[PDB]
């Protein structure tokens, strides 16, 4: 019930910060996780000796992918707790506590490839789920470990509360389908320039908090240049991976998945902050305006890939 989890001083400052990475030791992001748990939600939110239980399971259920890691699940946690630090009184308990689950949920036993690539390969999940194929395979992973004797971290919630949250999260999850952002991300720049956004809405909060899960699975691409280049490489490796694999399946990979292409990756990096990232955190940035910095971060990456285009770097 006493037991708050600490940081030392460089970390305690830094992880309120949206830029914030979580660095290179494996065995502290699971207290970082607990840490901001506890400061986003409060110390009763979670049983510890069931949180911990959950926490290592989810760990065990993502795989050795360059990208698609239990590193992305934390950072991507992460970013989720500084939009919700920033905008305390915009969320209920209940939205607190399922929204950094569902970060940390969000891409469970991900292989390293796109839903384009199961379809193409006809894999089994392919049949059980026709669209958000991996997505609606990570809520069902979720779910699963909640299930495990002893993992039900919402065990003290009313049946209602219960139900609520599982949705929550559901849609948050959901949501982590980028062919799905275009389209969710339209309806919300016209809700906020006619005028008729309203958080009280349920189907407009679903909406705002789908565009928050975007904008927390993008955050690589907030972060300081160093770790926003590094980052590319691993993103890179299961693309070109996937290309390999349409080749063994006898069809062209689009170019972002052709290693063959490399030379034209800066190119490719402005369109992805030109087409997602920049709309994404604008929007983001309209409806709730203390996330500013990540639109700020994201604008000066997008500067630093054309300085790699001039040959500047
Ligand atoms: C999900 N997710 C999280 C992050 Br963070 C970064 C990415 C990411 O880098 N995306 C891209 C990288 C690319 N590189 C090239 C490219 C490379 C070489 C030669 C020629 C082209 N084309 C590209 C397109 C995209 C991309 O998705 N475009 C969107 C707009 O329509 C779908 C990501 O997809
Ligand atoms: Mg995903
Ligand atoms: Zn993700």
């Amino acid at each position: 019930g006493l037991m708050q989890f600490t940081l030392p001083v460089r970390l305690c400052k830094e992880i309120e910060l949206f830029h914030f990475d979580i660095g290179p030791f494996e065995n502290m992001w699971p207290g970082i996780f607990v840490y901001m748990v506890h400061r986003s939600c409060g110390t009763s939110c979670f049983e510890l000796e069931k949180l911990c239980r959950f926490i290592m399971s989810v760990k065990k259920n993502y795989r050795r992918v360059p990208y698609h890691n239990w590193k992305h699940a934390v950072t991507v946690a992460h970013c989720m707790y500084a939009i919700l630090q920033n905008n305390h009184t915009l969320f209920t308990d209940l939205e607190r506590k399922g929204l950094l689950i569902a970060c940390l949920c969000h891409d469970l036993d991900h292989r390293g490839f796109s839903n384009s690539y199961l379809q193409k390969f006809d894999h089994p999940l392919a049949a059980l789920y026709s669209t958000s194929t991996m997505e609606q395979h990570h809520f069902s992973q979720t779910v699963s470990i909640l299930q495990l004797e002893g993992h039900n971290i919402f065990s003290t919630l009313s049946s209602s509360e219960y139900e609520q949250v599982l949705e929550i999260i559901r849609k948050a999850i959901i949501a982590t389908d980028l062919a799905l952002y275009f389209g969710n991300r339209k309806q919300l720049e016209e809700m906020y320039q006619t005028g008729s956004l309203n958080l009280n809405n349920q189907s407009h909060r679903d909406r705002v908090i789908g565009l928050m899960m975007t904008a927390c699975d993008l955050c690589s691409v907030t972060k300081l240049w160093p770790v926003t280049k590094l980052t590319a490489n691993d993103i890179y490796a299961e693309f070109w991976a996937e290309g390999d694999e349409m080749k063994k399946l006898g069809i062209q990979p689009i170019p972002m998945m052709d290693r063959d292409k490399k030379d034209e990756v800066p190119q490719g990096q402005l369109g992805f902050y030109n087409a997602v990232a920049i709309p994404c955190y604008t929007t983001l940035t309209q409806i709730l305006p203390p996330t500013e910095p990540l639109l700020k971060a994201c604008r000066d990456n997008l500067s630093q890939w054309e300085k790699v285009i001039r040959g500047e770097e």
